[PDB]
């Protein structure tokens, strides 16, 4: 990367300077999880990327799922699944892994990534200082609402002291997990969780690192691919998607009628694409706005 | 508790005030570990008391163990110990389940139940914030130092940030793990953890919740137990105590050596250990100060 | 004391968190009069009680009368009173001695109890920061309205001011005289007053200290007294009660319906009542709620 | 006072500046008694003075004294005096009288004065927030030093607390009572008092209202008046002075020996003495440096 | 001035006390030009006054103008102006020049005069952290609108930013240039700026200096000099004032129907006419109020 | 420069992390004159880069030159200049004009243009608020030092207020003119003073934007280029250098041994040196470290 002209170099950075001050000050979600977590390489540009916003003054939110640790820890300790359509039952015994995977192992590898370039990350679920609440949520198998344990959605979120937290330098890295109103903790999906924390933050963005290029809108015809597109116009595209497609969707769909000016479906796989995304107008990833 | 004349409920609390006086504004940490830990009414009783410490304007800071909790685990995964002398040997896999057990479900049952009484507790190792770091300890077999893996002590600790946090109004809970200065993260033993975090934070008290009545000083004759011992006398009493009260011992050796005011040994097979041991002349208790 | 086993101890104390957690951070209004003013015993344990309130991050603010010292002091200078009805008539010199008793006797003695706590005691009048005012109140004596000299009720509370003195971490000790629009000091009932500073300050709770067991519904049959009214039904038992319970009764309904959620009439005689009243459920006091 | 060209009203404003420059910001005490506090036209000044530094952004404050009204007081009460030599003896009756009149009566007219301008004037003893202490004085009578009861000194100042107080935007009207080591409130002769104050409080003025034009050396020579002296000068010239001098010139020297950068001894019979005094070079005052 | 008795001296500051009463902590804007600022004399007593009034805790705003400097300097560079009715055009060549005499010469000299009682004063145009903008206006010549080139009236204040800019102990001196919504800056007329600015910062006072007695209506019968007139007579009065009147008029008749408790006209001509004016009851200006 | 393969887009931006790291919430002065000052594309990239630096933390502060355009505005006016050797005399005319053009115009145009971006910029002399102070400097010329009017060097700078400016968001943008201790403005040599500057802040670097690559040891061979070099090796080389390059290289010497980290001479004639210099390790600059 020395055989670039300097000069070039130059006009690459001074290009980022209208999304420096879009973003300074701001608040940007983003949902980890993927390829961008599993690979050192892409998990190192991650991390680093998080100390790039902060120490640009921009406040960064990280949210983390880890489904395939969840179920490769349940496999090492002998618990039997029970499956009502796709779904797991997250029995209390469940969810005592889950939360012990996502928080106390895949939280936790984030964490000292991000801290190799500061005191930046602290690692919290809602169960912390009230941070965040869960309501039980059903599913609907074969055409049936069904209850699979103690999964839930984000409820309400102590919108103040997230706030002083990272107005206070930090870089909260979430842990999809709290307690409903009755103490009990609930796993929570992790796309739905970050469109939650970014409206109730009233963030700029939200970043959704995936497994693809972004969103084709009748794949996989190449050319399906779309760079942005409305809430209105998505949201008629909703039943036509890809299964995996769906939980990314549908969180967009909600930051962004929920205030949030804009999230983005943006391919993990590449190195910094969170960089990519939002200091250049090159990025592969498609832009949700409402409409 | 209600056939209790009402003038003697009055003179009991009144009688709290001299130590409500003494510790108002100041930290104290609490080593949390043995029945205190294992048992519901003694466990509900605890984080209440650190509900009550809170609301009297107090600064409780807990540090928790874990021991067995980690030993199940690695029996349940099949994870085949080596040992030197009666010390296991933590690898790098028994170091990922150690932080995901003491962080991931020890700490996470101790925030929830404190956090029943309003939003006071947060979880944290030494990665969080750079809050603390290790440095790699050895020990000592029938008569030689030795290497048993990814085991510490406390090396530094940010004391500012730490105190920031308690001035916030927020109840730390801590799982004694923390990186060395490469960023390699080690368990640390959460007495010794404890004295050096009170000592760091200029704490006023620093309490053992053990699973015994006090300190005896020739164990087990009834009448060796003490009230009351000078760091002087107890250090050269330590290489004649009984295994399991030596890290208990230098403890509060090294805490009040440190500059701690007090430390105390007591029993946390007691419902309200703290209650009694802080508030009340009439605790069962053993404390420690300089001489 | 020392006989009763540490296990209740333990239990009374734990039994005060509720209303430590009701209490934290909240004003407490305290009517001090009567016998808790003149035993030695009752008034030390009573500005002990102040400091317990004060060390456990609740803010008292008292509010004191004075009545019968007035008396002796104007009796003492050969003053010689005018009555209409059972009233003395509060010329300009009758004023001057009773703000001179009840700001330069009664509230020193009390700041001086009080501080040997720690510096906590402020004493005040309406006069001091403007802090309130007065406006000149009536009587009515047989069936027509009177003018009985400069005798008022509180008109306007610098509500701003009061509570940054209380923020400040002080206990104000309140001697009911405050000026009226022109400048001219009024003496204030203090029963009275203490209801206007509940409800002007958002006090949690009134306290009337009295010399009574609590309000009885048809003194003196021992089984007519009650632990709780509304303000409803007691507004229309007022007319029915003995002289000297109107004031108290008077100022309950005032405080409560003016928003104060609860108003207490405690016994005055019994050693930490406050204590009692606040912190325990065996109280011999009568609550007063809306409704 | 309209007769006068207003060309000349504005070079009398406009003279007033270097003063106004020098005093901004600074703590100015002053020692109020004699008949700028009798008469209704020279109290209305300095009240009026008081807060015209106040809404110039100088800090007043205000020490008072008041001997001859706790006599009046004690007469009217019976109150039969010892005295040796020239000193009437403070049995603990005496005090309560002393402190209730000065703190309950002439402190109460200064606060209603000041306070006709704004909320400003406060009234304090040390027993307030525990805000200064005394040390038993002693007298030396016809060469022997000897008892006069609870009469003391100022011992130590919270000047913290006080200073805080004028931050605030108050003017401490100060009585001259405090406690003891032991809680014992003695009462402090207000000319030392006052210059204990402005030391603590690192005042940049101290000023004496006195019965006199200044300071003579001679007395009654006319010409012995002198305009500045210096410390050395003054203090061999102490033992010469009238009776009446003696307490105002030794405050001048505890107070700018003490670091105070001037004294003034200033003639309380003159209407806007401290005007005149502070911000005209016009005055009859004396001013006392150090040398 | 020395001949004049002190206990006059007196009366005179004492009369200042309502008027500093009136405006402590108040922002006054002070339009300054005409003979004051040609002078060295008034120039200097001017530069005193802002002193004063900021040792005072008021919050003096400067607004100055600078018309004959700016020709002269034409008339020095040989810029031949052309001339639409009796208004020089503003080419892009004038305004440099103007923003250059303003700014770097009429502005400096205020400021260091200033300066010379303390680090006071702060130089500043609209340019400066985008404090106001300016919209380009029109002027009417013979009856028709027409554009003489880089002219405007201030559009919008950034008062958050100018009163942090005061609340910070600074004098602003304001020169009159300011950008329009495309960053093109225009030259504003300092009399209508006055008035803007005093609007926007909630200013008790805007003092207009002019080089007359004041506001004569019937100009020139001596007797028609005015003290005092509201906003609804002085409008129906505009048409028949002198020329150089209407700006000070106009500027005075905007800033108290913006909610300007008063604007002044005040004579520059009289050594420290401000002094005078706010500070006196004996002032030759007239006083605009609403109605 | 969108042929550039994003992949190669996102390292130069990660690139920039270790500076980003290094200079957050960091002081930098930059010296801003030459080529850099007088094409409009190197201008307006000058200014994006300061608002650069802001949107990322960092705290610019720029001192400008402008030699040539007081020289030019000189001859408009027909002011014939006095020289003794290569210097021109400063009379308080030329200083005058001096003034004018580099606070009234120069400094106008670069605080308009960083302000294209945001309320950023503020324009300031040593004259404003006090912020700094000048020092009459001689020159030698032909062996003799000689006066040469209002010409000086930075004497004592503002240190606290300066630094507050700067917390508060702004961009100081500052024309080297300040007025000595009896508050006669000089005009300072604005390489010389970015020197004083930068020490006096506690800057982390200085940086120089002159008219060359960087400093050649045996100008003009090309190979004498040099990346770094410390102070004790440059001093000796200071009398070989082009005249040009002295103010420059001792600008750097006195930042450097004054404590600076680091001093740049940077090449102003290429665009965005700014950024190329502090976020790339491919600038064509010199680096001046201690030893
Ligand atoms: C020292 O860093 C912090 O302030 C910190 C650290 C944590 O691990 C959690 C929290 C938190 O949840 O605040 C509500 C705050
Ligand atoms: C040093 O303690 C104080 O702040 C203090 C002391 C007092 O005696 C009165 C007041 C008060 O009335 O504040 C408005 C405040
Ligand atoms: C050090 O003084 C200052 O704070 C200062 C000085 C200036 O010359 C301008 C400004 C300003 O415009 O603030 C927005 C502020």
């Amino acid at each position: 990367i020395e055989a670039l002209p300097t000069h070039i170099k130059a006009q690459v950075l001074a290009e980022a300077l209208p999304w420096l001050k879009q973003l300074h000050g701001k608040v940007v979600v983003v949902k980890y999880g993927g390829n961008a977590m599993t690979d050192d390489t892409l998990r190192r540009a991650f991390a680093a990327d998080m100390a790039f916003l902060r120490n640009c003054g921009i406040h960064p939110v990280v949210v983390h799922g880890g489904g395939p640790q969840i179920t490769a820890m349940l496999r090492r300790l002998g618990i039997e699944g029970d499956f009502k359509g796709g779904f797991r039952v997250t029995t209390p015994e469940v969810l005592d892994v889950a939360r012990m995977v996502l928080f106390g192992q895949v939280g936790r590898e984030l964490v000292n990534l991000i801290n190799a370039h500061g005191p930046y990350a602290v690692g919290i679920t809602g169960e912390d200082a009230q941070l965040f609440t869960a309501v039980r949520r059903s599913v609907t198998v074969d055409g049936v609402a069904t209850d699979i344990g103690l999964v839930g959605d984000v409820d309400q979120v102590n919108t103040a002291a997230m706030l002083d937290l990272v107005a206070a330098g930090r870089i909260p890295v979430v842990s999809t997990l709290a307690p409903d109103a009755d103490g009990v903790v609930h796993n929570i999906n992790a796309d739905t969780a970050a469109a939650a924390v970014a409206e109730a933050l009233g963030a700029e963005k939200l970043l959704m690192l995936t497994d693809i290029d972004g969103l084709y809108t009748r794949w996989p015809d190449r050319d399906s691919l779309v760079s942005e597109i409305d809430t209105g116009t998505l949201a008629q595209l909703l039943p036509t998607l890809e299964s995996g497609m769906v939980p990314k969707v549908e969180a967009c769909l909600r930051a962004v009628i929920g205030g949030v000016p804009s999230a983005h479906i943006i391919d993990g796989r590449v190195t910094h694409c969170v960089l990519v995304e939002l200091f250049t107008d090159a990025g592969t990833g498609t832009k949700v706005v409402r409409g």
